[PDB]
């Protein structure tokens, strides 16, 4: 995250960690055995860190749970990122508290406008490296959709939309993919793509979660 603010512990309770040895994305809390992230984030052997702020560091309220399966949507396509989500099962449910906390799902998709936040533990330059440690928050709003596609002229579809500001300076980054963009208490968006950070004309690309929700409950309902 690019010109956020530290969030607070465990301020973000639906907010994932996905590791691999290391963090390597974001993702979202469904409910106490399902997790939605972006399917560019899919590798094996992902563990799911629950009850994180600093994620070098031991500090009491996690919960480490080993992905049982993870699916992929079945439209998606890599080379563009049309369709980018995924969910990941866990080998066991997490046990909910203050802390550790699911995100709803969206009865209907989010008006231009709407304010958002986004979080992460990425990248907080736009211009070099410097990873934070603890989870960074960003409160954005959905863009017009028309200045989606000028930002990015034949590569928006329909299940995707921008967030932040055109003038840049605040905006997701390199390891936030697979993380939410919650709007109205509602995850609206997963942070999916961009052209660098922070960068003028060139705001972050989200997945339009609630074009998804039927296939999000009708797969948790049979896996
Ligand atoms: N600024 C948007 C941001 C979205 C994620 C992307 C990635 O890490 O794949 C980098 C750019
Ligand atoms: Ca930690």
């Amino acid at each position: 995250i690019v010109g956020g603010y530290t969030c607070g512990a465990n301020t973000v309770p639906y907010q994932v960690s996905l590791n691999s040895g290391y963090h390597f994305c974001g993702g979202s809390l469904i409910n106490s055995q399902w997790v939605v992230s972006a399917a560019h984030c899919y590798k094996s052997g992902i563990q799911v860190r629950l009850g994180e702020d600093n994620i070098n560091v031991v500090e009491g309220n996690e919960q480490f749970i080993s992905a049982s399966k993870s699916i992929v949507h079945p439209s998606y396509n890599s080379n563009t990122l049309n369709n980018d989500i995924m969910l990941i099962k866990l080998k066991s449910a997490a046990s909910l508290n203050s802390r550790v906390a699911s995100i709803s799902l969206p009865t209907s998709c989010a008006s231009a406008g709407t304010q958002c936040l986004i979080s992460g533990w990425g990248n907080t330059k736009s211009s070099g490296t410097s990873y934070p440690d603890v989870l960074k928050c960003l409160k954005a709003p959905i863009l017009s959709d028309s200045s989606c596609k000028s930002a990015y002229p034949g590569q928006i579809t329909s299940n995707m939309f921008c967030a932040g500001y055109l003038e840049g300076g605040k905006d997701s980054c390199q390891g936030d993919s697979g993380g939410p963009v919650v709007c109205s208490g509602k995850l609206q968006g997963i942070v999916s793509w961009g052209s660098g950070c922070a960068q003028k004309n060139k705001p972050g690309v989200y997945t339009k979660v609630c074009n998804y929700v039927s296939w999000i409950k009708q797969t948790i309902a049979s896996n």
